[PDB]
C-alpha cells in the first residue's frame, strides 16, 4: 500500500457516441438490424444504435 | 425496415461498477498498481479501479 492525492476528477460513467438516445414514446424509423443485438434507427434528425428491447414495431397508420 | 415506438428510455451513458470515483483532493489508499494501466485503491470505504494519471503518489521528500 501507498497513498496518493486525486489530482483529476473521475466519473464512473462512459458516453457512447454511437448510441441513439430514447424517450418513451419517441417514434423510431429503424434502419438496420442485427448489429450485434442492436438496431440502428432514427428519430427526428438523430440516428444511432440501440437495444431492440427498448422498442416495439407498430403499423405506421395503426 | 420498420417503425417502432420507444417503450423504454435509454441513455447513452454506461456505468462501470468497477471504477473508483475520484474527486480532486480525495486521499487514495492505493493497494495495488499494475504496469497494466489501472491501479486499485480506495477512498474511505469504497474500493475500485482507476488510471494512475489521476493521482500523485505523495513523496516523503517534499
Amino acid at each position: 500500500p501507498v497513498f496518493a492525492k486525486a489530482i483529476q476528477k473521475r466519473v464512473p460513467c462512459a458516453y457512447d457516441k454511437t448510441a441513439l438516445a430514447l424517450e418513451v414514446g419517441d417514434i423510431v424509423k429503424v434502419t438496420r438490424m442485427n448489429i450485434n443485438g442492436q438496431w440502428e434507427g432514427e428519430v427526428n434528425g438523430r440516428k444511432g444504435l440501440f437495444p431492440f428491447t427498448h422498442v416495439k414495431i407498430f403499423d405506421p397508420q395503426n
